[PDB]
RNA sequence: UCUGUGCUCUGUGCUCUGUUUACCAGGUCAGGUCCGAAAGGAAGCAGCCAAGGCAGAGACGCAGAGCAGGCAGA
């Protein structure tokens, strides 16, 4: 699909194709996009519908004047992409009360356990709250184990029972535990050996109605895709509050149909998480995905951080002395850094997004990030004062930083200006 | 002249306190770097610590000098 999200700007071409008509720009794209889908799993029965509705509109509308059609088209395209997928209902993944019951019903494994992590993981790096997890699966091996890891490796205990093949108890057991300790949120992955899905649920049956869980979720890898539909489906009935997510994004190639099918049941998602890494999990809201043409955008996010910074120096001392008396030192510069990789200086989103308003070049984003660490290299390879008078960088005083930071000269001189010029231009206020 | 008396001045030794110090043989060395397939190692800037610089104080140490009722002994 991704490479369709290009058809996007591939479309932002006044030139147009051969057809004098350029009239076809659309339909192609349609089909084009239309293609990229099913090819990427995606069911089709539906499609007709979309592709249709799409059409429908046309012969019943026009872009309010004062606005190039081409564009409009989209709003519409986009428009229906939404509906096409998780139409619109903003999933409510946060606290109804506290603490909580995360019944994690999983078909055969696959994200089975994993998932939980970032999930939990996620919420700890969110509310003073107290997670808590439990190995709610005894058929397949590495219950705790593989999982167990993270648990600590994230600063989040968990609990289970070696070997010990029997949910319920253990579950129950767990539960009240944290509870007794009065934690805030529990996550507990489960499943069963029944070769039939009704048997799966059949299991969750007791599982559920024995515990009395508030929030319940199933999950699946796009591996299965549109097929999945059913699976989940049968259950939306079991429990409508039944919301879910799709294991592995970067973990397939089919996707679509997966999430597609879902939707088309009134299905309820909340996240998705590209795959590996303790954080790849993400919230979810059609648009969000799709954001940026067919799915993920931010920065708006990464964007909004400016506000974080820009308006925080405000935050040394906002004044912390109304004025001007010279009260701080310009090494933010490097200050920027930290934040950022400390937390969120991950690529912030710096992608750039649509080259807009001016499309400039490939290395600009494209070529420093991955590697805007370097700049850092030094800095900490220098006294405070240094960065306050970034104009006392004699060949002498620095080569040491050069080596002291481990970087053969060049790199530096070859930067010193990306500092004294930044401003230069930067500082160009009338 | 020496010594005591104490007091003062000056130098300094030690201590306490404040402050100050990119690199130019201290310690610990984040980050980054280097060697190694790894196991493991190494050099090392910033910071901090030590140390140095500048000061105040010690009716604190060690000294030189001066001291109406300066006063004493030799």
């Amino acid at each position: 699909f991704d490479n369709l999200t290009d058809r996007l700007s591939r479309t932002l071409r006044n030139i147009s194709g051969r057809g004098r008509l350029t009239e076809d720009n659309v339909k192609d794209t349609l089909r084009e996009v239309r293609m990229a889908l099913l090819e990427a799993d995606v069911a089709l029965p539906v499609v007709r519908e979309f592709i249709n509705r799409v059409k429908e509109k046309a012969v019943g509308h026009e872009v309010n004047k004062s606005l190039t059609p081409g564009q409009e088209f989209v709003k519409i395209v986009r428009n229906e992409l939404v509906a096409a997928m998780g139409e619109e209902n903003q999933t409510l993944n946060l606290a109804a009360q506290p603490p909580a019951v995360v019944l994690m019903a999983g078909l055969q494994g696959a994200g089975k356990t994993t998932s939980v992590g970032k999930l939990g993981k996620f919420l700890r790096e969110k509310h003073k709250k107290k997670v808590l997890v439990v190995s709610a699966d005894v058929y397949r091996p590495a219950a705790i184990k593989q999982l167990e890891t993270l648990a600590e490796q994230v600063g989040v205990d968990f609990f289970p029972s070696d070997v010990g093949q029997k949910p319920v108890d253990i579950v129950n057991a767990a539960l009240k535990e944290a509870k007794l300790k009065f934690y805030d949120v529990l996550l507990v992955d489960t499943a069963g050996r029944l070769h039939v899905d009704e048997a799966m649920m059949d299991e969750i049956k007791q599982v559920h109605a024995s515990i009395n869980p508030v929030e319940t979720l199933f999950v699946v890898d796009a591996m299965t895709g549109q097929d999945a539909a059913n699976t989940a489906k049968a259950f939306n009935e079991a429990l409508p509050l039944t919301g879910v997510v799709l294991t592995k994004v970067d973990g397939d190639a089919r996707g679509g149909a997966a999430l597609s099918i879902r939707h088309i049941t009134g299905k309820p998602i909340k996240f998705l998480g590209v795959g590996e890494k303790t954080e790849a999990l993400e919230p979810f809201h059609p648009d969000r995905i799709a954001s940026r043409i067919l799915g993920m955008g931010d920065v708006l996010s990464l964007i909004e951080d400016i506000e974080s910074k820009v308006d925080r120096a405000q935050a040394e001392k906002l004044a912390s002395k109304l004025k001007k008396g010279d009260g701080f030192d310009l090494n933010d510069f490097l200050e920027q850094l930290r934040q950022m990789k400390n937390m969120g200086g991950m690529a912030s989103l710096m992608g750039k997004l649509p080259g807009m308003g001016q499309i400039p070049d490939n290395v600009k984003s494209q070529m420093d990030d991955k590697v805007l660490v370097r700049m850092e290299a030094i800095i900490n390879s220098m006294t405070m004062k240094e960065r306050a008078k970034p104009e006392i960088i004699k060949g002498s005083r620095k080569r040491r930083i050069a080596a002291g930071c481990g970087m053969q000269v060049q790199d530096v001189n070859r930067l010193l200006k990306q500092f004294d010029d930044m401003q230069r231009m930067m500082k160009k206020m009338k």
